[PDB]
């Protein structure tokens, strides 16, 4: 019929309009949306957003209402998904990543494999890298039985963005059962360093901060061509027995190599704190992909407002329902 969604919900920012452009396009349901980020700083549809609507639009033929810098305002039906070879471009530092997001899930679905270019901004603090989509969450999602593969092909840093990632995908066999528990004993730590334009010595305070923290059995320190932006990026990737996780945090001005760090540091021991297998951000990340295979759990400290997010939103669309019961501080997840 029409599902009405409000943008206000949880923390107010394009989550939840990623969210339902996925599972608009996977289900045909048709969906409006008000109040499009209008509460943030720059409200309404921005680069990354439109980017978003305009993929997913192209990808099923769908009917549109408010594709346009700075709406709040949306109404989407969607057409049918058609599997193809597609290139976008943002036009600003805006996520290529997040852009993915949306478009990708439908694919999954499709005639045959696709592929999909984004090009735009590559190492944006608050969207899942590159390197976590690729070393973090597909392997996960290989384990549900969905299969794709994303590279990134040129960074691109705020402010000038034109970076370039792409996914290649294809259409799910069949789906299994991913059921994660705790995140087991640690089998070993990475962490790295990206310079573009930035002092070669800055990674080397940073590697340093991280060792004396914690064993790294790979310390690694990548430069790339200063006209690829000034740009300054610290990972630290931590795999465990049960689980792989990877945090990052992006070097601005007025900040010390050594506080970066140490902002990475404390994010990496909130995830130690406790036996959760699945970091902050991930987690929101696995809600859908979890409810279209009609299975699998995970467990969560905290669980945040884009989890819960996307669980109404998956619960809007789809005819699961999501439990969540919390024993000892940890939050288990699972498809009911
Ligand atoms: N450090 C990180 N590592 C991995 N993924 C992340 C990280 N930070 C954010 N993400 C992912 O990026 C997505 C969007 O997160 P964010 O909270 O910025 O949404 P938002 O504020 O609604 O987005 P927008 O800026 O488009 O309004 C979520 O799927 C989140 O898990």
């Amino acid at each position: 019929r029409m599902i009405a969604l409000d943008g206000a919900q949880g923390e107010g920012g394009g989550q939840i309009l990623r969210s339902a452009l996925s599972l608009s396009m996977i289900t045909g349901q048709p969906f409006t949306i008000t109040s499009i980020r209008a509460g943030r700083a720059k409200p309404g549809l921005l680069r990354q957003h439109l980017t978003a609507v305009k993929a997913a639009t192209e990808i099923c033929g769908a009917t549109v209402e408010g594709a346009e810098l700075g709406s709040q305002r949306l109404l989407f039906r969607p057409g049918t998904v058609r599997g193809g070879d597609y290139r976008f471009a943002i036009g600003s530092a805006g996520s290529c990543t997040l852009v993915l997001q949306t478009v990708l899930p439908a694919l999954w679905f499709a005639d045959g494999p696709s592929r999909v270019e984004v090009s735009g901004g590559t190492d944006n603090p608050s969207a899942p890298p590159a390197d976590f989509i690729r070393r973090v969450l597909e392997p996960l999602l290989a384990k549900i039985g969905i299969h794709q593969q994303t590279t990134l092909l040129r960074h691109g840093f705020y402010p000038a963005g034109g970076g370039v990632v792409a996914t290649e995908v294809s259409p799910v066999a069949s789906f299994n059962t991913l059921q994660l528990g705790e995140r087991g004993n640690i089998v070993q730590m990475r962490g790295e360093v990206l310079l573009a334009g930035v002092p070669r010595h800055v990674a080397e305070r940073e590697i340093a901060t991280l060792a004396g923290s914690f064993s790294l059995h790979e310390q690694n320190i990548h430069n790339l061509p200063r006209d690829q932006g000034p740009g300054n990026t610290v990972s630290l990737e931590v795999e465990s027995e049960n689980i792989t996780e990877r945090f990052f945090v992006v070097g601005e001005k007025r900040v010390s190599a050594e506080v970066v760090a140490a902002q990475l540091v404390k994010e990496v021991k909130r995830y130690l704190a406790s036996t959760a297998a699945v970091g902050e951000y991930l987690a929101d990340q696995l809600v859908l992909p979890m409810a279209l295979a009609g299975a699998g759990e995970f467990t969560v400290a905290h669980p945040s407002s884009n989890l819960l997010t996307n669980i109404a939103v998956v619960e809007r669309f789809l005819p699961v329902r999501f439990s969540l019961i919390e024993t000892d501080g940890v939050t288990r997840v699972s498809i009911e």
